[PDB]
């Protein structure tokens, strides 16, 4: 049992300070707390007393500057969507929402360049940049939820990462508040830079511990002329290694998405949001997406990759499809796999990177574990990047079952040089099980790195570093 | 400037350096003299202790010795860096990763590399195309620079535009910190999201934070099919309409954009005798492919060439795929660095501007300076918006020294620029850094440097204001 740490509690005193901060950007509302005091999965609820609302980095500044100076413990919130308890608080952290940070502030039509504030929504920036024939660097299942300003802190990765990669590579520049309200500018909207340390860097993936993202300067790749899904059936993971093989070997620089999904993943999302699957019945469906310049060549490369995956018994059947609400349509089949799960139960979640030749073994190891404890094991995601999606659900919570899962799962992992958290990042949940992927020496500094930037520790406390 | 209080190496630390580094310790008066100079030969120090370590663990004993004993160390790749980073101001220990040169291991499926810092990367790149692989970067230097010093400079290249920053590529380092201790961040993975992403802070970091001693990255598959086309261009306008077009048109295959000026090819034929393959151009460009099927590329660039010809956009062009004619074509960009250190003495400046006016500081360079310079030159990566601006004397001046200094940086400062697009900070940019960086961001980055290096014995005198 975790043990609030000595932070100060919110006082009218500081409730009219916030006021005049952040006018009409203040809700005490017990019953308005609820919502943005419960995680996306409902099994975490924090017992926030205020939720501020600021529109600008200056807010934010003056919001942390007071919070520093009286001791006051706050939890930066997105979109809420995280999957690892970083999103909401463990006790009475002020929550402080980027939902009002939701402004463009530049695009620039030929660079690609787009900087925004933190809390402007995915999917609504991507609609941003397509009409002016540009696409956001990543896309997940959340866009229409999730906050920039979260994807950064998080370092999401996503379903169109094989083809653009990391945050890391894409974001340009951060505006960062630090815990003291010192606002940190690494704005710098330049393809190439290297005048110094790359201080933005420590901010991508750091979950809200290190300072608060107030705008984001990102590059945007340019919108495909042509975009084909292919959506496949195999008859055995063994032949969706080589689908992914032929795969890169045939469509090459084209490809831009990769994911697997199985059987029972194809029935829960049939059943709970009641989407018929296009291809027959088989034990795997993959995935796969190309984006490319020239239509007729990137149709030339999909055809002859799908006669040879057919030919050889790869691919048991198969669909295809460039109209963009087909397109849509095929894509929903893996994107709404998360939300097909939390309507089946109770979900374990685990977000892995593995050997892609062993990605699939602890599924088919936890069926048998956990017998007919789980209502349902399932095994999905991002194949090209090594990283399985796994999750068990069952009808209600048990610590029968959290026995067979843990530490199991994690010693898997760390067998397999694997890490305990490929995407979802640490938050909460995951912060003791950091020892399965990182030594020691590392994780004392980053506690330094820690101390350094926020010594009263105000930032996401018992989150993303160990206890 | 002047030299800070850290102790001289006594008989009792060369005694102590050959217990670490049998073999390792290089005090020869005469074969001190290259190390101490760096690339351009305007910068030499004077250390009298070169240490060549074989191994990490011989670097960790290294630093804990010099830290116990406060002496400066100067980590040292292939020196062939821009910004006198590479060589001691004083007589700071050179440490040469120049045996740490072995691969440890190579993923034939997953493409990830995993060598020592020391490796060449012309030899890298060798290695991993005989086993269908590419390294991520590529650069004029290949056949001296060191992995290890293309990390912690954060190297950009001839290859950027295609496969992006080491801050993307690569997957996990090795350091060793100022004190001995050894920092493991060499993990495989390609996504891996527990906890800080701690190896950033060492890539870009010049030697100043610790010391890299195995690199982990990722390396694209060897492509099927490489083009280089090498074009004339008549006027600027039309090398970036020529870049537009070429996006537009040749798209995901595209794996370099690069322009030079007339001077440019009049300088590599002048004193490299390199003859130019087309017309007379005010602009070349040299534009790479590189694609799965050879075919649909060939198909690309017949139609991308058919509309810049016919449009006017290039006058005249010539085309390689063959690997000999496409080095010679890439030695017409390459090599200009070399033409230009043999036309006298150079200012040289690496700028991050936007790409609409990436040529502007050339045009006003000649009027403001006319007589008075040899040459001005623009050339390099304009997809990237980074164009390298040098100007030649037949010998310094302090005047042109003068009409060139601030008003460079001012410039590139009023465009919202980067006045260190790729070299670097070394020593010489230390102090011209706020033309691209507020005071707060170089603030922190002082922290860091006090938290990791209290006491300052890593690469003293540079990357951070004085
Ligand atoms: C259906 C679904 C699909 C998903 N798919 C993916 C996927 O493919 N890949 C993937 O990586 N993740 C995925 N996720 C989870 C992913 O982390 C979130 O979708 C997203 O990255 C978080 O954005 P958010 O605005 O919701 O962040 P939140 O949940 O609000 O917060 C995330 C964390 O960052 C902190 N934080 C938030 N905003 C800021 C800020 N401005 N400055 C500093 N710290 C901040 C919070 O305190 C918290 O610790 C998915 C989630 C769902 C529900
Ligand atoms: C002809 C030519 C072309 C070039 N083209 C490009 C180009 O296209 N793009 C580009 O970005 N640069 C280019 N450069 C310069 C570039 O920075 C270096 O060539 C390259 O990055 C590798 O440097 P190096 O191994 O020679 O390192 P060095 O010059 O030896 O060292 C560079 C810096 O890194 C530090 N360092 C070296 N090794 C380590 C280590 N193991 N751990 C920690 N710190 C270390 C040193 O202390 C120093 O500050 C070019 C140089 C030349 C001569």
């Amino acid at each position: 049992p975790v043990r609030r740490l000595p932070f100060s509690t919110v006082s009218k005193q500081d409730l009219a300070a916030f006021e005049r901060i952040v006018p009409g950007g203040v809700v005490t509302d017990p019953e308005a707390l609820q919502a943005p005091n419960v995680d996306w999965l409902r099994t975490l609820r924090g017992c926030s007393k205020v939720l501020l609302r600021p529109r600008t980095s200056e807010e934010v500044s003056h919001i942390l500057r007071h919070c520093h100076e009286r001791n006051l413990a706050v939890n930066p919130q997105g979109g809420n969507t995280g999957m690892v308890g970083g999103s909401v608080p463990v006790f009475d952290e002020i929550i402080l929402s980027t939902a009002r940070m939701n402004r463009v502030l530049s695009f620039h039509s030929v660079s690609g360049i787009l900087v925004c504030q933190a809390g402007c929504v995915l999917e609504e920036l991507s609609r941003y940049v397509e009409e002016r024939d540009f696409i956001m660097p990543l896309d997940l299942g959340a866009k229409g939820s999730c906050h920039i300003g979260g994807n950064v802190a998080t370092n999401a990765g996503g379903l169109r990462f094989l083809r653009y990669g990391s945050l890391h590579g894409t974001v340009l520049g951060l505006e960062v508040v630090l815990a003291d309200g010192t606002v940190l500018d690494c704005l710098t909207s330049l393809r190439k830079d290297n005048t110094g340390y790359d201080l933005k860097q420590l901010f991508i993936g750091s979950e809200g511990t290190l300072g608060i993202i107030t705008t984001v300067s990102i590059l945007c790749p340019p919108k495909p002329r042509a975009v084909n899904v292919a959506f496949l059936g195999c008859p055995g993971f063994a032949e969706v290694l080589q689908t992914f093989s032929t795969c890169k070997g045939m469509l090459g620089e084209i490809l831009s998405a990769f994911e697997f999904m199985d059987a029972v993943c194809m029935q829960l999302v049939g059943r709970h949001l009641h989407l018929a699957s296009p291809v027959q019945e088989s034990p795997f469906y993959v995935l796969i997406e190309t984006s490319g310049s020239n239509a007729g060549h990137d149709a030339e490369k999909l055809g002859h990759f799908l006669e040879h995956a057919l030919g050889s018994g790869l691919v048991t059947d198969g669909t295809m499809a460039t109209d963009q609400r087909k397109v849509k349509m095929l894509w929903a089949l893996r994107e709404r796999i998360t939300e097909a799960l939390s309507r089946d139960g109770y979900v374990y979640k685990y977000d892995l990177s593995l050997p892609v030749e062993r990605l699939y073994d602890i599924v088919t190891d936890l069926r048998a574990r956990l017998g007919p404890h789980a209502k349902h094991v399932v095994g999905y995601g991002h194949l090209g990047d090594g990283n399985l999606h796994l999750n068990v659900t069952a009808e209600a919570f048990s610590p029968s079952l959290l026995a067979a899962l843990e530490p199991h799962v994690y010693e898997w992992t760390a067998g397999q040089q694997g890490s305990v958290s490929a995407e979802h990042g640490v938050g909460f949940r995951k912060r003791d099980v950091l020892g399965y992927s990182k030594p020691p020496g590392a994780l004392q500094l980053m506690q330094q790195l820690k101390a350094l930037l926020d010594p009263k520790g105000i930032l996401n406390p018992y989150k993303t570093l160990p206890s």
